[PDB]
């Protein structure tokens, strides 16, 4: 049973410093959005790569064409965050987003037309046409283990701005390289000062 987050350690638990990574190829569904993550596009975007990513994972069940291939845990969320002009924290309504979950290397185009085959039939009213699926190399980054929440980020970012700094690191982010964050916690689970989360920026 593949576990990305147990296999891949270095990628899902950095320590609460910044530290510089590459970040190989990936594959990825993926759902691209616009606005406040607390509004109802994001919602469905994220309810949408559920849907997808469980109808994979549930297929075990049945007896399907993904039999031959190993089960796994279904990964923490991350999204990818940008905006068209300077990002604004007091204007979510502007945010870009990417919100996305890894898959198995064995998820391939014909996997993900299955399976949203299969998901209109047990959830016909859940739209899935803006999930893709991407083969993604985030490549040079820095990252850092926040724990707490949201809106203590800016001090972890500051921090990372600051090792860039120290380290001759340039900071690409921005529409192309994106502010990336994995969402380990969920926070129906955990307090919020136990959120963790991992803030992963493109560097060169």
């Amino acid at each position: 049973k593949i576990d990305f987050k147990k296999e891949e350690k270095k990628f899902y638990a950095p320590k609460r410093k910044p530290e510089r990574i590459f970040v190989p190829e990936m594959n990825f569904l993926m759902v691209d959005g616009k606005g406040d993550p607390d509004g109802e596009e994001y919602q469905k975007a994220v309810q949408s790569l559920y849907a997808i990513a469980y109808t994979i994972k549930m297929s075990k069940m049945g007896e399907t064409r993904l039999d031959g291939y190993s089960d796994f845990v279904v990964p923490p969320l991350e999204g990818f965050w940008w905006s068209e002009g300077k990002f604004d924290l007091k204007d979510r309504d502007a945010w870009l987003w990417t919100s996305i979950l890894r898959q198995p290397d064995f998820v391939t185009e014909e996997v993900l037309e299955w399976a949203k085959e299969v998901a209109r039939k047990k959830k016909p009213d859940v739209d899935t046409s803006r999930v893709k699926l991407v083969r993604f190399e985030e490549g040079e980054c820095v990252q850092m283990m926040h724990v707490g929440p949201f809106s203590e980020e800016v001090h972890t970012v500051a921090e990372m701005h600051q090792f860039m700094e120290t380290e001759g690191l340039r900071n690409d982010t921005g529409a192309i390289r994106k502010h990336h964050e994995i969402y380990l916690s969920d926070p129906r689970k955990a307090n919020p000062e136990k959120m963790k989360t991992i803030l992963r920026l493109p560097v060169s």
